[PDB]
């Protein structure tokens, strides 16, 4: 098992959502084999990759989070070192390590918001209705290759607080007509149990 390892940020603090690419695809393998990753971390949520998948991983509570089809068991480069995972729920699909040192924590949404925002690998922000538990409609459908690399990214409310974290897409024909998210009160059940 390499480590995952970041090569990218996105930021939500602004007025303006953006990523920003970090390390490129030499480094990044280097940095997988031995953990140590110097680079500085900021944003609430980091664009991470394994040896040939990149996917998102989602700062909420002091904890990186992250979906298990994408980290599996893997530890996370750090600059000390290869970091092993705090949580690891594979029913849920859920990873999460430590938040790296600079990453901003989103705060988990108490709005109880209908509307919601999916944020893609592209910063790009994409409208969603709440439909249950743990999915939403894309008010535009979009084709499965879009939304292919952005699963451990934030589902947003409107106040820009985290609802839970983009997992599976519900897709019809190649097209992704919802998707499905961890709630982020499921995080928490997490967090609070042995
Ligand atoms: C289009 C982009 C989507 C978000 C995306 N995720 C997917 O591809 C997910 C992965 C897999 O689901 C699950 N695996 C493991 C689990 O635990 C170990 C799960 C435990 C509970 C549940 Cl919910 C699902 C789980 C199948 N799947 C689908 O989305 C599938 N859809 C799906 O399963 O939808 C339903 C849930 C509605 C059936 C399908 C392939 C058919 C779209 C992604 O981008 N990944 S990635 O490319 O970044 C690269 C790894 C990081
Ligand atoms: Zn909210």
């Amino acid at each position: 098992k390499g480590s995952v390892v970041i090569v990218g940020r996105i930021n939500l603090s602004g007025d303006t959502a953006y990523a920003q690419q970090t390390r490129g695809e030499e480094g990044c393998q280097e940095t997988s084999q031995t953990g140590r990753d110097k680079n500085q971390v900021e944003g609430e949520v980091q664009i991470v990759s394994t040896a040939t998948q990149t996917f998102l991983a989602t700062s909420i509570n002091g904890v990186l989070w992250t979906v298990y089809h994408g980290a599996g068991t893997r530890t996370i480069a750090s600059p000390k070192g290869p970091v092993t995972q705090m949580y690891t729920n594979v029913d849920k699909d859920l990873v999460g390590w430590q938040a790296p040192q600079g990453s901003r924590s989103l705060t988990p949404c108490t709005c109880g918001s209908s509307d919601l925002y999916l944020v893609t690998r592209h910063a790009d922000v994409i409208p969603v209705r709440r439909r249950g538990d743990s999915r939403g409609s894309l008010l535009s459908p979009r084709p499965i290759s879009y939304l292919k690399g952005s699963s451990g990214g934030p589902l947003l409310c409107p106040a820009g607080h985290a609802v839970g974290i983009f997992r599976a897409a519900v897709c019809t024909r190649g097209v992704a007509k919802a998707v499905d998210f961890i709630p982020v009160e499921s995080l928490e059940t997490t967090m609070r149990s042995p």
